[PDB]
């Protein structure tokens, strides 16, 4: 039962996290052979809380594959900048599994992750890579990542370093979501680099009726200002085209969700841009971006935000340009994952 409601996005940080490997070299940050190694941690929800979903940041020397409850969530590489991943969880326990690879001979090896778990009651807790994870001093077995594998006789992971004290130094958090990939959109009265003064509304429905949607993360900005709605409820508003806002929607409807925006032009150029990631209970996700599949209208009707209104006389939104175009450029300040 989910009493959490939409909120400002809360970043997962690496500050409390540790680098782990096998300890085949007992020197932390020491030379390691070219190898692939498994890591697993079964994490349980505290007393009378349900886990709903997680924000994950993972970094690796040299590369990783990340699994949750046996499902591949992502693949990445590199220790200078973390990789953001989002995943729906089982309510009481979750098996996290990572395959790490050292790709350069005589070089250090390590995995670091932070898992920020959101609970049904609106609280959060961060879990990290540390010596409580299990590993093997050998290539991962077939199906090492499945919950049905017994890791009772596996050794403990060896700590290679901490966030602020390691051969790697502190990895930079990635942006919560990319804007690269999204489009500034408006109504088709936006012509020759300017649009009229006024408010315009935009709508996007997601409806995968054979899946169960769990959480959304939304990244949004507008020239000049916006208010954002999900299934008719207020998520938030902003007034900056240089600093983007991020939100968590921890209580999605399971099959049908409507995002609606009232965006206002104070003068000159205008646009709204957003990226939305939706997590599903099977471990999959989908990304939605501002594009021409959104609907837009120039005079905002009463109830423009309700999920099931008649969209008759809404137009296809106009693409003003991909993220990066003048006048706004590529410099948007995006919150950290
Ligand atoms: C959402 O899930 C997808 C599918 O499981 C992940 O990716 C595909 O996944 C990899 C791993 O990062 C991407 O690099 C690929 O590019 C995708 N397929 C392609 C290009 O052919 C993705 O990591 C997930 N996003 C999350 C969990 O945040
Ligand atoms: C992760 O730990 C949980 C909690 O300890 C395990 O689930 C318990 O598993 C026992 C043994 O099957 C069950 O009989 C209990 O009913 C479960 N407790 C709860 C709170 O669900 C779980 O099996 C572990 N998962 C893996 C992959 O090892
Ligand atoms: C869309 O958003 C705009 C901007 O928030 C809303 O605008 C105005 O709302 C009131 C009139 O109802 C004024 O007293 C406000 O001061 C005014 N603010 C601005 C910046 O214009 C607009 O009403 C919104 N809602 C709809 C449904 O349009
Ligand atoms: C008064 C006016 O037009 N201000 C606009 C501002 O809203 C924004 O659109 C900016 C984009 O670069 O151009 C500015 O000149
Ligand atoms: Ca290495
Ligand atoms: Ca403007």
């Amino acid at each position: 039962k989910i009493t959490a409601t939409p909120s400002q996005f809360q970043p997962a940080l690496l500050n409390a996290s540790k680098w782990i490997w096998t300890g085949e070299n007992p020197i932390p940050g020491g030379s390691n052979i070219i190898s692939t190694r498994p890591f697993r941690k079964n994490i349980t929800a505290p007393c009378g809380k349900c886990s709903v979903c997680a924000t994950i940041v993972v970094a690796s020397d040299d590369a990783h594959t990340f699994y949750v409850n046996g499902v591949r969530i992502g693949t990445g590489a590199g220790f200078r900048q973390g990789q953001a991943l989002f995943v729906a969880l089982q309510p009481t326990w979750n098996l996290f599994a990572i395959a790490g690879q050292n790709l350069v001979a005589n070089s250090p090896a390590g995995i670091m992750a932070s898992i920020l778990v959101h609970f049904s009651d609106g609280t959060s807790e961060t879990f990290v890579t540390d010596e409580s994870w299990k590993t093997l001093r050998a290539a991962p077995p077939e199906n090492f990542q499945l919950p049905s594998t017994n890791d009772s006789n596996w050794p403990s992971a060896a700590v290679q370093g901490a966030y602020q004290n390691s051969v790697w130094g502190p990895p930079v958090l990635p942006p919560v979501l990319p804007l690269r990939g999204s489009n500034w959109i408006w109504t088709s009265d936006n012509v020759n680099g300017a649009a009229p003064v006024g408010s315009r509304a935009f709508r996007k429905t997601v409806n995968q009726c054979t899946k169960v949607a769990v959480c959304a993360t939304v990244l949004i900005a507008a020239d000049d200002r916006y208010t954002l709605y999900v299934n008719g409820a207020t998520v938030g508003s902003g007034s900056s085209y240089t600093v983007a806002d991020a939100y968590t929607i921890p209580n999605l409807h399971p099959t049908f969700n409507t995002f609606a925006i009232n965006a206002t032009n104070g003068g000159g150029p205008a646009g709204v841009i957003a990226t939305i990631l939706i997590t599903y209970s099977d471990g999959s996700n989908e990304t939605v971006v501002t594009d021409a599949s959104w609907k837009a209208i120039q005079t905002i009707p009463q109830g423009f935000q309700p999920p099931l209104i008649d969209e008759f006389g809404w137009e296809s939104a106009k693409i003003i340009g991909a993220f990066g175009v003048a006048p706004w450029g590529a410099g948007m300040v995006i919150p950290s994952a």
